[PDB]
């Protein structure tokens, strides 16, 4: 994988390229305002270690940090999430894989329209990794899930159990 990262809008700037996980991007950007993924799968973090407000991107150019939908140009550290040959999750009603159950091997844009609940208290990650969004269309705050029990919406780093949509990470 390859990333560039540009402290200006337009691919503008002091720039850095990344090719593995970096925990800390402060030394060479002070902001990132725009991004282009040669390839890979990237998760950006607000703040470095891998800890903030976190981001999906894949391949392609996005000239403004709305394009990834950040919320400001702060980014300090980026991962290179792992190829996924295959992607399967299991999402609970209730903590510790109890109550109503539904398992997708593909992206919902609508979780509500399939799983009747506003909130998923515990999931299972059996297969690649996902990005679950808070909101409906991919929208509100990012969570990336590696392959993994979750027995509580914490442990995915979240502050609420709410969910509206998730996605596989392939390109």
């Amino acid at each position: 994988g390859k990333i560039t990262l540009y402290e200006d809008r337009g691919f503008q700037g002091r720039h850095y390229e990344c090719s593995s996980d970096h925990p800390n991007l402060q030394p060479y950007l002070s902001r990132c305002n725009s991004a282009s993924v040669d390839s890979g799968c990237w998760m950006l973090y607000e703040q470095p270690n891998y800890s903030g407000l976190q981001y999906f991107l894949r391949r392609g150019d996005y000239a403004d940090h709305q394009q990834w939908m950040g919320l400001s140009d702060s980014v300090r550290s980026c991962r290179l999430i792992p190829h996924s040959g295959s992607h399967r999750i299991r999402l609970y009603e209730r903590e510790d894989y109890r109550g109503q159950m539904i398992e997708f091997t593909e992206d919902c844009s609508c979780l509500q329209d399939r799983f009747r609940f506003n909130e998923i208290h515990s999931l299972n990650v059996l297969e690649g990794s996902w990005v679950l969004y808070e909101l409906s269309n991919y929208r509100g705050r990012q969570y990336l899930l590696m392959p993994g029990d979750y027995r509580r919406y914490q442990d995915w780093g979240a502050t609420n159990a709410r969910v509206g949509s998730l996605r596989r990470v392939i390109d």
